């Protein structure tokens, strides 16, 4: 029931990647000793190449993801043999500071052990392993608040934040056999973290705006073939609207524009003025320059759909059916400036690829 | 055959239309009437009252549609009785002249007689009322380049454009048993245009920029009851992106931003000094400006998709479903902005509606 269902996504996945590895020959034997790894077991280890290829292509069929072009460098490290919560958090320690390269961001992967009946070895609880606490009490907002939960949850474990607006969330965790997580606090020399400053306004440092420097998303399941990698966090680089027009703009996050829009020295009061839309412009402009200055990596979105441009180009000479997902492809500044606005595509869902999954708090 | 996809059709209108106008008693003896008329004459008839309640509905159902609040409001002219073209002209300018309003917009339609067998009794070629010419020859790209394939046609009949950047097309409309369509000069006294000035930027009157006041698409088809008004120009008035945002700034229409760039002082040189994003803003701002200054009725985007919840709202309170295609509902500057953006659109198509049909000429 599992094992027909497991066998016939290890033939479609195994057919389709050893014949993009040039190694279609040994396809056959490869299968048949799956086929009895399954009977014998109940599931199947991936060989390195199969999972570091696995995950590459997870990436190359993500279909929100503008920043595809560069899924075949992907770094993909091999944390199967993990089973303490000391070496999942020397692991999680370490993915951050080589994803970091001191700014110059690696694209990085780390896999743990797979579910096996559907059993977590090991449960992230962090969406990000860098993110901002959020604290909302009696009228009071303090910090990121899509994190409110999350900090709650861990304030319930005996964690406190300090209650700055950029209060570093601990790494959570919960390993298989234990009924509760553990936390450990983020070491403040692994997390670069860059303060936004603006190239021609100099009040914009009034702010006293700033955000972490690398991404890195713990909580989506890899699937690769049938096997389901629940803990894989995984990172690129940030496009600048993500930062800029999101996480410091949105009312519901930091929600910055009305004090953008004050030390830029233009009013917040009418409509017709575009006040939203200048504020926004420039608050972006500076997330840019702010993390180039600091040597960080980051990419505007005019380039990064010039990237995926060629991506889609690179796809159709491979002779790859591109899929892609419109409504998370145009960027949310200026959309209409990039083909992507233009053109249609089609939402599919192809595996290997990446899932959200049931949150284990709330 | 035709005759049951009608009747279907009406059976349903007819329901719908009465029910919201209060006259369910009448629904019966009503569609009594139209069966007779249906199999006695293949077709029907529509009662003032319906024609203008359907076509207030198929606003109100355009799903691409963000100004519909006001969907029954619209000023609903039945020209059903036209039959010769000196009467469609005359119909045609008296639109324009009504819709306009000295610079306070009606959003108008013009009804006129629908087609019998599929035959049309009158066949627009004109995209909008008003619009530009487009001229591609030889290197050589003047005014707007959505219009060069009418352009062309309508120099086949012997008209000639002045080729400015600027030139207003000819109306230009076939009536049935006529081989080919005619055409006719509109009067510029009936025509109001807005030069683009900025309202702190004194050099952008050097670009010389201007767009005309009331947009009045021609070429779309009303559907009402299985009737089929392939002619039948309606107008609202502009959100500002439509022409600061696509319309002067589209590589493949105007093209305007690098000379916007430099107007406004900034470089065009770098992605990420997003200047593109910058200069889009502030050929908003002007757009918005210049029609505002001028007394031409115009809304930001902001206000528009403030309206548009209330349309949400509405809808709901009322009881009928809301349907649409967030898409095209998402404004092309800051959407993220809007609430539009965070939610999710049913794009079903429920009729009365409006509909895209093929061009009578390319
Ligand atoms: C190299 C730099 C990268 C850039 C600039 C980039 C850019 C983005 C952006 C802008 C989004 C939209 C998310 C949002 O709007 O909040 C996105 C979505 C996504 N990206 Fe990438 N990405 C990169 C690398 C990666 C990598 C390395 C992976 C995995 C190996 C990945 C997988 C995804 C997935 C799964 C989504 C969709 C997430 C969801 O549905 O919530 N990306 N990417
Ligand atoms: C009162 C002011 C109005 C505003 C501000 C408004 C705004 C808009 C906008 C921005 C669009 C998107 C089109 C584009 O992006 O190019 C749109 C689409 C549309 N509007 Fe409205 N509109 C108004 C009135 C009307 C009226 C009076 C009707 C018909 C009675 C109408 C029917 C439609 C239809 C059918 C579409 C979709 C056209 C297509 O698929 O190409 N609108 N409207
Ligand atoms: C809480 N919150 C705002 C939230 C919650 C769940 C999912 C998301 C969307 N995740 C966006 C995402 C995923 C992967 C990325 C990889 C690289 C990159 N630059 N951005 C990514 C953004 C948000
Ligand atoms: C040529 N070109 C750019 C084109 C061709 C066909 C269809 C369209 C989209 N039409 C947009 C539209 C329709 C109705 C409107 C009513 C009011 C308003 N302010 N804008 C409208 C825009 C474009
Ligand atoms: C195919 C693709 O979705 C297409 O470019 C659409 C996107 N949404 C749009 N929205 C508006 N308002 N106008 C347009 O022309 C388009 N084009
Ligand atoms: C439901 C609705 O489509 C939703 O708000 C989406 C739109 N597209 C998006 N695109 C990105 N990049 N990020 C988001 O959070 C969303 N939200
Ligand atoms: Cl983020
Ligand atoms: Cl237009």
């Amino acid at each position: 029931e599992e094992k027909e269902i497991l066998w016939n996504e290890a033939k479609a996945f195994i057919a389709a990647c050893y014949q993009e590895l040039g190694k279609a020959a040994e396809v056959k034997d490869r299968l048949a000793d799956i086929k009895s790894e399954i009977d014998l077991t109940g599931s199947y280890v991936h060989t390195k190449e199969e999972l570091e290829h696995g995950a590459k292509m997870a990436w190359r069929n993500s279909n929100r993801c503008i920043g595809r072009l560069f899924w075949n460098s992907l770094n993909v490290i091999d944390r199967r043999d993990v089973r303490t919560k000391e070496e999942v958090r020397d692991a999680l320690f370490h993915h951050i500071e080589t994803a970091t390269n001191n700014g110059k961001i690696r694209p990085t992967i780390t896999i743990f052990p797979p579910e096996e009946k559907g059993e977590k070895q090991v449960e992230i609880w962090n969406h990000q392993l860098i993110r901002y606490a959020g604290y909302e009490s009696d009228g009071e907002r303090i910090g990121d608040p899509a994190s409110c939960s999350l900090t709650a949850a861990c304030e319930e474990l005996g964690w406190r934040g300090e209650r700055t607006d950029f209060d570093l969330l601990p790494l959570i965790f919960r390993m298989k056999g234990d009924e509760q997580p553990v936390w450990y606090e983020l070491p403040r020399s692994l997390v670069i973290e860059v303060p936004i400053t603006h190239p021609d306004i100099e009040a914009f440092s009034d702010l006293e705006l700033k955000w972490y420097g690398v991404p890195i998303i713990s909580d989506m399941k890899l699937e690769v073939g049938g096997i389901h990698y629940n803990a894989a966090p995984f990172n690129g680089w940030y496009m600048g609207t993500e930062i800029g027009a999101r996480n410091l703009a949105d009312e519901k996050r930091y929600d910055k524009l009305k004090k953008v829009a004050s030390v830029i020295g233009i009013a917040a009061d009418y409509n017709t003025d575009l006040w939203k839309d200048q504020a926004l412009v420039e608050l972006n402009k500076a997330v840019l320059h702010s993390y180039k200055k600091q040597g960080v990596s980051i990419v505007d979105h005019h380039t990064a759909a010039s990237q995926f441009k060629r991506f889609e180009e690179q796809a159709e000479e491979a002779g790859r059916k591109l899929t892609g997902d419109w409504t998370w492809l145009i960027p949310p500044i200026s959309p209409a400036a990039t083909h992507i606005f233009h053109r249609s595509y089609d939402n599919s869902i192809v595996k290997p690829n990446y899932f959200y999954q049931d949150k284990p708090y709330e």
